[PDB]
């Protein structure tokens, strides 16, 4: 999960 604009999750790794 990173906080970018949109921001981006790969459900529960990233």
């Amino acid at each position: 999960c990173t906080a970018s604009i949109p921001p981006i999750c790969h459900x529960r790794w990233r």
